[PDB]
C-alpha cells in the first residue's frame, strides 16, 4: 500500500479511538493489533483497508462502519470483518460456514394481523452480486451499464404475477422518482455512508428499478447490491409476500449467476446483509410499546428485530408507523430469518394489546 493510504488509515484510526462517544462495531472491533496486522494489505484489485473502513471514520454515527470492496477484501481484511460478523449475526465463529439455501416451508408461514389495527404492509428482500463483477467502490460506469443491461433483460423474461417493465434511474423524472420513494417503492437518492464508501460513483448510471405493474415485486439495480429483489403488499400476508419472493429469486438465479461463498453465503457489500441476505419487515403502529422508544428497542432487540424509520433506516418514525425487521442475516436459514421476523412481530403485537 501507497504511504498516502497508510497515513489516512493512521489518521482514521486516530480518528475512531478519539471519538469517545461512537459507538460502531468498527471502533469496537478495530483493535491496534487488528490495524497493524491488515493496514498494509490488499486485494488482487487493490482495495486497501481504507476502502473498506473509509465509511465508518467519516460517519462516526455509523452502526457498523465497514464495506467490503471486493469479494476477496472479507478475507483479506478477515480480522476485521470477523469480529463484527459475529457480532452483528449474533454469532457467527470463524469455523463456521452459513448453511445452503433453504426457504423452508412456507406453509408453516402466517398471516400476521388478522384484523389489521397494527400492521400497515409487510416486505421480504434478498440481495444478490452478479459473479464477475465486483462490489460498487470497484466498478467502472461501463460495468454498471453492462450490469443494467444483463438484469434489465434478464427481467424482461418475467411471467405472470411478476412480469414488468424496467425503469431506468437515468431519465425518470424527479416526480416519479420521488413518488416512488415516498411510496416506500425505490432506494433512496444520496445515503452518507454508501457515498463516502465510494459506492455511487457515476450516479444514476446504471441504477434503476424494474417492478410488476402492481408494485408487489420489484428489483433495484445498482443501489448498494447488484441486485435487491424486492415482494411487499399492503397488510400482514407473510405467506403470500414470502412465497412470491421465493418464486422470484428460484427464477430469477435459474438464469443469472450470483456469487455465493462457501463461509459467508451470498455475497452482499455490506456484511449485515451477507448469508440469506434477507430482510423481512413490516411496518407497524404499536403505540403503547413506542411510547418510551427505549422499552421499543429493547423488546425488539430480544427478538433479534432492528427498529428503523418509515423511510428506512437512519430516519425517523412518521405517524407512529415504525419498520421492524429480523437484524440477522448470516448464519441461519432464510427460513429461520424469516420465522424470526414472524415470531417476533406476533409477540410484540401481543405485547400491544396486553400493555396498559
Ligand atoms: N414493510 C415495509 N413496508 C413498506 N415499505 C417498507 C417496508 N420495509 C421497508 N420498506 C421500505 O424499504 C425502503 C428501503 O429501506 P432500507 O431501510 O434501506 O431497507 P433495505 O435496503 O434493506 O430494503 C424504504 O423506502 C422503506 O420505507
Ligand atoms: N444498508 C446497510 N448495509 N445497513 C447497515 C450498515 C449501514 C451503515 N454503513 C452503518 O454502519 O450504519
Ligand atoms: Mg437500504
Amino acid at each position: 500500500v501507497d504511504q498516502a493510504t497508510l497515513d489516512k488509515l493512521e489518521a482514521g484510526f486516530k480518528k475512531l479511538q478519539e471519538a469517545s462517544d461512537c459507538k460502531s462495531l468498527l471502533k469496537k472491533h478495530l483493535t491496534k493489533d487488528v490495524f497493524d496486522s491488515i493496514k498494509n494489505k490488499k486485494t488482487g484489485m487493490g482495495a486497501t483497508l481504507l476502502d473498506v473502513i473509509q465509511s465508518g471514520v467519516e460517519n462516526l454515527d455509523s452502526g457498523v462502519g465497514i464495506y467490503a470492496p471486493d469479494a476477496e477484501s472479507y478475507r483479506t481484511f478477515g480480522p476485521l470483518f470477523d469480529p463484527i460478523i459475529d457480532d452483528y449475526h449474533g454469532g457467527f465463529k470463524l469455523t463456521d460456514k452459513h448453511p445452503p439455501k433453504q426457504w423452508g416451508d412456507i406453509n408453516t408461514l402466517v398471516g400476521l394481523d388478522p384484523a389489521g389495527q397494527f400492521i400497515i404492509s409487510t416486505r421480504v428482500r434478498c440481495g444478490r452480486s452478479l459473479q464477475g463483477y465486483p462490489f460498487n467502490p470497484c466498478l467502472t460506469a461501463e460495468q454498471y451499464k453492462e450490469m443494467e443491461e444483463k438484469v434489465s433483460s434478464t427481467l424482461s423474461s418475467m411471467e405472470d404475477e411478476l412480469k414488468g417493465t424496467y425503469y431506468p434511474l437515468t431519465g425518470m423524472s424527479k416526480a416519479t422518482q420521488q413518488q416512488l420513494i415516498d411510496d416506500h417503492f425505490l432506494f433512496k437518492e444520496g445515503d452518507r455512508f454508501l457515498q463516502t464508501a465510494n459506492a455511487c460513483r457515476y450516479w444514476p448510471t446504471g441504477r434503476g428499478i424494474f417492478h410488476n405493474d402492481a408494485k408487489t415485486f420489484l428489483v433495484w439495480v445498482n443501489e448498494e447490491d447488484h441486485l435487491r429483489i424486492i415482494s411487499m403488499q399492503k397488510g400482514g400476508d407473510l405467506k403470500t409476500v414470502y412465497k412470491r419472493l421465493v418464486t422470484a429469486v428460484d427464477n430469477i438465479e435459474s438464469k443469472l449467476p450470483f456469487s455465493h461463498d462457501d463461509r459467508f453465503g451470498f455475497l452482499t457489500f455490506c456484511p449485515t446483509n451477507l448469508g440469506t441476505t434477507m430482510r423481512a419487515s413490516v411496518h407497524i403502529q404499536l403505540p403503547k410499546l413506542a411510547k418510551d422508544r427505549k422499552v421499543l428497542e429493547d423488546i425488539a432487540s430480544k427478538f433479534n428485530l432492528q427498529v428503523r424509520g418509515t423511510r428506512g433506516e437512519h430516519t425517523e418514525s412518521e405517524g407512529g408507523v415504525y419498520d421492524i425487521s429480523n437484524k440477522r442475516r448470516l448464519g441461519l436459514t432464510e427460513y429461520q430469518a424469516v420465522r424470526e421476523m414472524q415470531d417476533g412481530i406476533l409477540e410484540m403485537i401481543k405485547m400491544e394489546k396486553a400493555a396498559a
